[PDB]
């Protein structure tokens, strides 16, 4: 039985100021991918880091399949960490998966959020006659249903190209080294959920401001999910696509990426 929320979720606390940034690192990675951000914070801010359930780092006992089979939660566990910790209108930072988890807590809790900065957002990745996220159904459909058998040789295969990384760089053996820590059921739950998420029709109902950091090149989110994202979110929004390429540009690209997330964290849309 988990006794203690901020252990459970390796909480880290760093820093000082009015106002906390809380940063949620985003699938198959873990807080040590904000590394390089985190020193360019603590002058300035509070800084609050956790790491999602089901993270390599994080207890394999404590992963409710039924629960993280949806992405709300994660979202409820956001809000339960946010307030063991007292923190409430925070800069909320995060990678995809994580950004679009805080976009529909705070929903639930918009006094939790002063601002979410999100890095290469994506409310679906599945097409329809209307919108385009990139993904056939079927072929989606067949992926996952072979991806127990051929996790690895699948993420291994597609990982330099959803990095824009060769296969032997820094990046790539850093992310393949916190994907592969994932217990490998526990992995193939938290891929089959945030594969098949329709975020759409929360968007209208996220009213916090939204800064959205994308990638020139990111064979996860078309340049137009970005336009998509600002058309239909409900509260102010501002789109900024980087001169980098790849999901994880702030790991790959940190000497571009670094100053874009502190513009935006530092900036608020006037
Ligand atoms: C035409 C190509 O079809 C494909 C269909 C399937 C895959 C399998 N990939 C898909 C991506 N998986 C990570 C999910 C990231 C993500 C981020 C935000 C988000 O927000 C909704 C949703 C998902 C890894 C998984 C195995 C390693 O490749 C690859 C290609
Ligand atoms: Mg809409």
């Amino acid at each position: 039985g988990m006794s203690s929320i901020g252990l459970a979720h390796n909480v880290t606390i760093l820093g000082s100021g009015e106002t906390t940034v809380v940063l949620g690192h985003g699938y198959g990675t873990d807080q040590s991918v904000w590394k390089l951000l985190v020193p360019y914070l603590v002058d300035d801010y509070k800084v609050l880091l956790y790491d999602h359930m089901g993270a390599g780092t994080t207890n394999p006992d404590y992963f409710d399949f039924d629960r993280y089979s949806s992405l709300e939660g994660y979202s409820y566990d956001l809000i339960a960490i946010l307030e063991e910790f007292q923190v409430s209108k925070c800069i909320y930072v995060g990678h995809s998966m994580s950004s679009m988890a805080a976009a529909v807590a705070s929903i639930f809790r918009p006094d939790l959020f002063h601002k979410l900065v999100m890095i290469s957002p994506t409310p679906r990745l599945i097409n329809t006659e209307e919108y385009y996220g990139g993904f056939e159904q079927k072929v989606m459909d067949e992926t996952l249903r072979s991806l127990d058998e051929n996790f690895k040789s699948l993420s291994l295969g597609t990982a330099p190209l959803l990095l824009a990384c060769d296969l032997e760089s820094a990046a790539m053996q850093e992310y393949c080294r916190t994907l592969f820590n994932m217990r490998p059921d526990i992995a193939c739950c938290i891929t089959r959920m945030i594969c098949g998420l329709d975020l759409r029709p929360y968007l209208g109902h996220v009213t916090v401001p939204c800064h959205i950091i994308q990638s020139s090149n990111d064979i996860m989110v078309p340049v137009a999910v970005g336009e998509y994202l600002r058309k239909n979110l409900g509260g102010p929004s501002v789109v900024e696509v980087m001169p980098t390429e790849g999901h994880l540009p702030h790991l790959s690209m940190p000497e571009v990426t670094i100053p874009v997330v502190l513009r935006h964290i530092r900036q608020d849309i006037t």
